[PDB]
C-alpha cells in the first residue's frame, strides 16, 4: 500500500536537482523527497542554528532590519548554468509591504546559502525600485518570488503578493540579480491590493503555453485560498484565462482593499476548500489550499501540482501535497481529485466508467465554504442522472468529455488511490470554458 510522510513547509517551491526532490518555503523551512509522498523534514525555523544560512541573523541582517521582522517569506530555490543554487530570500514586515528581497548562493542544494545582497525593497517612505515614489496601490510587495527559464534559456523573475500586483524580471544568467533599469519590472496582473499571491510559472512543452499559478484570497483557514491558473505564449505575457480574459485587468476596484468580487470572474480555478466526507463515509478534504508550485517531468511527460493546505477541523496546521496535472483537449491543466501515490493516465474501460460518484464542483468564487459533495450516476447509455443531469462520453484511451447542467467539461477519466479510505477509487477530473472544475469520485 502507498506510503505517506509527511511535512510541513508553506510555500513550498519544488526544485529536482539529480534525482531528489526539494521545497523551500517560508521561515527558511524546507523537505526533500524521492518520490513525491514521502518526504523528511529538513528545516522549520528561521533562528541561528538553521544549517541552510548559519548565522541567518548576522547573514542577513539588512533584510531582518529593514523588513522588522524576525522571519523570511517565501523562498525560491532555482540552480543557474554555473551550477549553483541561488536562493531569492525575502521578509516582510506583515502589515504592510515594508519588505527586502535578496539572493544568497550556495555550491550545494542544502547549503550553506551566503548572501549577496538585497535587489529589491518596498514599503519606502520615499522614492521606490522604479524611481518614482512607492504606491502601494500600484507597486508590488517584494516577496514570493518564482525564478525561472524559460523555453529559450532565457532566465527570468515573476514574484509578488497583495499590493500593486504581480510582477516580472529579466534576470543575469551570471550572476542571479535582475538587469539593470527595469525597476519593478513589467506588471502581469493585479492592483489596489488585491488578494493575489505567489506567482508560479510552468511551460508545457506538449502545449506550448506557459501557465502562470496564482493563489486567490487569503491563506488562513476563513481566508477562501484557492489555486488558479492562466496562460501565455509567452514568460512575460499577456496571461489570458480560459474565457480570454487578460489577467492584465484583474485588479480590486480603486480606493478599496481586498476587493474580492472584482477578482472572481478572472483566472481558471483549479482547486479550493472541499470534503469528500459525508456522514456515513470517510474521505479527503482541505481547506485554503494554495501557494503552489508546478513541476514539468521532462522524462514522462507527466506534470506535478506542489502546495500547502491546511485541513477540515485542523485550523491553522498545514501540510505539503503533491497532485498530478493533466491537460485537457482545450490545453487547461486538470488536478487528480487526490495525492499522487505513483498512478498515472492508463486506458480506462467504458465498464469501469460507469456507477456512482460523489462530485465536487469547485466553482470561480473566492469563499471559506468547504464545498461539499453532492450524487451523480453515470450511466450506461451515456447519460448523467441523479442530483445533476448531463451525459458522458470517453474519447480515445482516457479522455473525460462531460456534460453537466447544460455546461461542458474535458479532463481525464483516472483510477487512483483514496489514502483515507485506503481503497482504489475511479475518478474524472475536468475543466469547462469559464474555468470551473469538477471532481468525480466513485461510489
Ligand atoms: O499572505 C501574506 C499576506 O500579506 C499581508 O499583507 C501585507 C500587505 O498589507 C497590505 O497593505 C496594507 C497597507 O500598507 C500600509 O501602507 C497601510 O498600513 C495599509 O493600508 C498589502 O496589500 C499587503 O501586501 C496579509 O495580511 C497576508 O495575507
Ligand atoms: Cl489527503
Amino acid at each position: 500500500k502507498p506510503i505517506f510522510k509527511e511535512v510541513s513547509v508553506h510555500d513550498p517551491s519544488i526544485i529536482e536537482t539529480n534525482g531528489t526532490f526539494y521545497v523551500f518555503g517560508s521561515h527558511l523551512a524546507s523537505a526533500k523527497s524521492n518520490d513525491l509522498m514521502q518526504w523528511q523534514q529538513l528545516t522549520t525555523s528561521v533562528s541561528n542554528d538553521n544549517p541552510l544560512i548559519p548565522n541567518v541573523y548576522e547573514e542577513l541582517k539588512e533584510t531582518f532590519e529593514w523588513a522588522q521582522s524576525d522571519t523570511l517569506w517565501a523562498a525560491d530555490v532555482t540552480q543557474l548554468a554555473d551550477g549553483k543554487y541561488y536562493m531569492y530570500y525575502n521578509a516582510c514586515r506583515g502589515d504592510s509591504p515594508r519588505s527586502a528581497m535578496g539572493v544568497a548562493v550556495a555550491d550545494n542544494i542544502e547549503g550553506p546559502y551566503k548572501n549577496k545582497g538585497i535587489f529589491l525593497k518596498s514599503g519606502m517612505e520615499g522614492t521606490s525600485s522604479d524611481g518614482t515614489p512607492y504606491d502601494a496601490t500600484k507597486h508590488p510587495n517584494v516577496v514570493a518570488p518564482h525564478t525561472f527559464f524559460d523555453k529559450d534559456g532565457k532566465l527570468w523573475m515573476v514574484y509578488g503578493s497583495y499590493s500593486g500586483g504581480i510582477f516580472i524580471l529579466e534576470m543575469n544568467p551570471k550572476t542571479g540579480f535582475p538587469l539593470p533599469g527595469q525597476g519593478y519590472g513589467k506588471k502581469l496582473l493585479g492592483g489596489n491590493h488585491s488578494r493575489i499571491e505567489g506567482p508560479y510559472v510552468l511551460y508545457n512543452p506538449d502545449t506550448q503555453y506557459y501557465y502562470l499559478y496564482l493563489s486567490y484570497g487569503g491563506l488562513d483557514a476563513t481566508g477562501g485560498y484557492n489555486i488558479r491558473v492562466a496562460r501565455s505564449k509567452k514568460p512575460d505575457g499577456p496571461y489570458y484565462d480560459a474565457e480570454g480574459n487578460p489577467m492584465l485587468d484583474v485588479r480590486g476596484k480603486g480606493g478599496t482593499f481586498f476587493d474580492d468580487r472584482s477578482i472572481e470572474p478572472y483566472g481558471v480555478k483549479l482547486m479550493g476548500s472541499y470534503t469528500f466526507e459525508t456522514e456515513n463515509e470517510k474521505g479527503t478534504g482541505y481547506v485554503s489550499p494554495g501557494h503552489n508550485s508546478a513541476y514539468y517531468d521532462e522524462k514522462t511527460g507527466r506534470s506535478y501540482l506542489i502546495f500547502h493546505t491546511r485541513f477540515p477541523g485542523r485550523g491553522e496546521e498545514h501540510e505539503v501535497r503533491v497532485h498530478q496535472l493533466f491537460m485537457n483537449k482545450d490545453g487547461w491543466p486538470v488536478a487528480a481529485p487526490y495525492r499522487y501515490a505513483g498512478e498515472t493516465l492508463k486506458e480506462v474501460k467504458q465498464k469501469d466508467i460507469t456507477g456512482t460518484y460523489k462530485l465536487i464542483q469547485h466553482g470561480k468564487d473566492i469563499s471559506a465554504d468547504i464545498k461539499q459533495t453532492i450524487n451523480i450516476q453515470l450511466n450506461k447509455n451515456h447519460t448523467i442522472s441523479g442530483e445533476m443531469t448531463g451525459t458522458w462520453r470517453k474519447t480515445g484511451k482516457n479522455t473525460a468529455d462531460i456534460t453537466l447542467a447544460g455546461k461542458k467539461y474535458n479532463g481525464v477519466f483516472l483510477r487512483q488511490w483514496d489514502s483515507v479510505r485506503e481503497k482504489n477509487v475511479m475518478t474524472f477530473s475536468v475543466l469547462n470554458t469559464s474555468g470551473e472544475a469538477v471532481w468525480g469520485s466513485k461510489l
